[PDB]
């Protein structure tokens, strides 16, 4: 828990200097700095584009050992993501039981990822949708069968959101 503050202080120091394009997080309080907020914003060539995203990041006491939990706080159309907004992608997820495969590398969540690594994750997530951790079985069948109403769907919403 101090380990884990001592970690949190590095990270955040290091994103506020160089901060990925498109995405602000932090806490909100000098003192709890076991939450964040985030200020996604829809990649380029994706539905995404125009819409603007809050995100909250919450760290357990035991990290960098267990990932922490993100969710967009209104929940938004995607096949990563649950009815309840939360996140579901690997690099969000434990390595398992046998840890040395050559997958989990990149993927599974280990010390060696940064908070920058799993935005970055979340980026390319609503660019290109990850079927193996579907989250949302609507959404999955609707993204995988027919996209062009999928797309239609995921625009209306960012349409609806912007006071139109």
């Amino acid at each position: 828990s101090k380990t884990a503050q001592k970690r949190l202080l590095k990270e955040l120091q290091q994103l506020i200097k160089d901060s990925p394009p498109g995405i602000v997080a932090g806490p909100k309080s000098e003192n709890n700095i076991f939450i964040w907020d985030c200020l996604i914003q829809g990649p380029p060539d994706t539905p995404y584009a125009d819409g603007v995203f809050n995100a909250k990041l919450e760290f357990p006491k035991d990290y960098p050992l267990s990932p922490p939990k993100l969710t967009f706080t209104p929940s938004i159309l995607h096949p990563n993501i649950y009815p309840n907004g939360e996140v579901c992608i690997s690099i969000l997820h434990s390595p398992g039981d046998d840890p040395n495969m050559y997958e989990l590398a990149e993927e599974r969540w280990s010390p060696v990822q940064s908070v920058e690594k799993i935005l970055l994750s979340v980026m390319s997530m609503l660019s290109e949708p990850n079927i193996e951790s579907g989250a949302n079985i609507d959404a999955c069948i609707l993204w995988r069968d027919n996209r062009p109403e999928f797309e239609r769907q995921v625009k209306l919403s960012i349409l609806k959101s912007l006071g139109f």
